[PDB]
């Protein structure tokens, strides 16, 4: 459920739109290697 983070920084639930973060988080995953 969408209760745990009880502090201020990021509020939002996943399904649909942490798949922007992990999809752009895939292509920045392969390219922060290259020099990680």
């Amino acid at each position: 459920y969408p209760a745990k983070p009880e502090a201020p920084g990021e509020d939002a639930s996943p399904e649909e739109l942490s798949r922007y973060y992990a999809s752009l988080r895939h292509y920045l995953n392969l390219v922060t290697r290259q020099r990680y």
